[PDB]
């Protein structure tokens, strides 16, 4: 299904919305994953928090200034870590005249304005903020406790990886952006926009991901030579025109507050924020992810980079292949079109 591999949008009834893992299996049964990105707007009823009128005092330990360098569709973004500041301090700076959002009509306007000025007046981003905004009593899509097989990591080793198996908060500003990248260990990803201005996304189908990396290695040969997966550095930005110019299939979508965004294994994505906003995210997994995790090409030039031991997952879900795998003979090939095993129920 979804032979065009286009970004899909889902409107779940409060009944379908209850079980996270199930609905994920459902959208995968509808081919949503073939796009790499999918949108899911919660039932008109559901709300994760009562009011965001208290966060103004919340602190951002390390906001970053985004310096972008480049021309004609290709840019490298550098990070200048700033001094701690509150959401209030941030909102004032984000709303000031200098970092304010430009006036526009159609989205295609803000888009061209973005790719035209991303190298000027470097903005601030309140990213990687350890925390959650969900109310401890919410049992639907709580980024703090999704209850997926990714919990196996902490259960078996006690290991915690901030932002991956724990929630991260991102306070946006106009022109703040996220470079092209797949999730760490090529995991799944969930992003919820609590409030504020929109956040636009660009996505490349997992079945075409390799083409995007070939293009990236060609434009950034130096970075490519220094690292087997420099794109994981999240410093590379590439405009849509540049992708079109080289036949790279991709889709666009805008995430407004109260909506969910789901990225799938090996799905390349990128985008930028329209203005001041808050977003919460974390990674998660399904049985299907295991193979992706086993084959994930990781960063080889940085100590920091995330690396999960697949051992425990292969043992529990791929016992017949464990021995062959530890011997390096598991030559399984991945079919990015196949839905996760758990979707069987919705395929009868
Ligand atoms: O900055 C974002 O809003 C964002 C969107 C999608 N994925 C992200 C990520 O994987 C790491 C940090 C930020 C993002
Ligand atoms: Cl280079
Ligand atoms: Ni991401
Ligand atoms: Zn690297």
């Amino acid at each position: 299904l979804n032979p065009s591999a286009r970004i899909m949008t889902f409107y779940p009834t409060m009944e379908e919305f209850r079980n996270f893992s199930r609905y994920i299996a459902y959208i995968e049964s509808q081919g949503a994953h073939r796009a790499g990105l999918a949108k899911v707007v919660p039932p008109k009823e559901w709300k994760p928090r009562a009011s965001y009128d208290d966060i103004d005092d919340l602190v951002i330990p390390a906001p970053i200034q985004q310096l972008v360098t480049g021309q004609s569709g290709l840019f490298t973004q550098y990070n200048i870590q700033k001094k701690a500041m509150t959401v209030r301090e941030f909102r004032k700076i984000a709303n000031s005249d200098k970092y304010c959002t430009p006036r526009y009509s159609e989205f295609e306007e803000l888009e061209r304005k973005y790719w035209k000025n991303l190298t000027f007046n470097p903005p601030i981003y309140g990213a990687d903020v350890n925390g959650t905004l969900y109310e401890k009593h919410v049992d639907e899509w709580n980024i703090g406790r999704l209850r997926t097989i990714l919990d196996l990591v902490e259960k078996e080793s006690g290991i915690t990886i901030e932002g991956v198996n724990t929630p991260y908060l991102y306070f946006g500003m106009w022109k703040t952006s996220f470079a092209w990248h797949t999730e760490d260990m090529d995991l799944y990803s969930i992003n919820y926009l609590h409030f504020g201005e929109p956040k636009s996304w660009y996505s490349v189908p997992p079945e075409h991901g390799k083409r995007l990396e070939r293009l990236a290695k060609g434009f950034f040969p130096g970075s490519a030579q220094s690292c087997e997966a420099f794109l994981r550095h999240k410093m590379t930005l590439i405009s849509p025109l540049m992708l079109k110019k080289y036949g790279i299939p991709f889709d666009k979508v805008t995430q407004e507050a109260g909506e969910f965004m789901i990225t799938f294994p090996y799905g390349y994505h990128a985008g930028f924020n329209h203005g001041f906003n808050c977003a919460e995210s974390t990674n998660f997994a399904t049985r299907r992810w295991i193979e992706y995790g086993k084959q994930a090409v990781l960063c080889s030039c940085r100590k920091d980079m995330v690396k999960i031991s697949m051992d425990v997952f292969v043992r529990k879900f791929q016992p017949e292949r464990y021995k062959l795998w530890k011997a390096g003979k598991d030559n399984t090939v991945i079919d990015h079109t196949l839905p996760t095993p758990e979707a069987a129920e919705f395929l009868k």
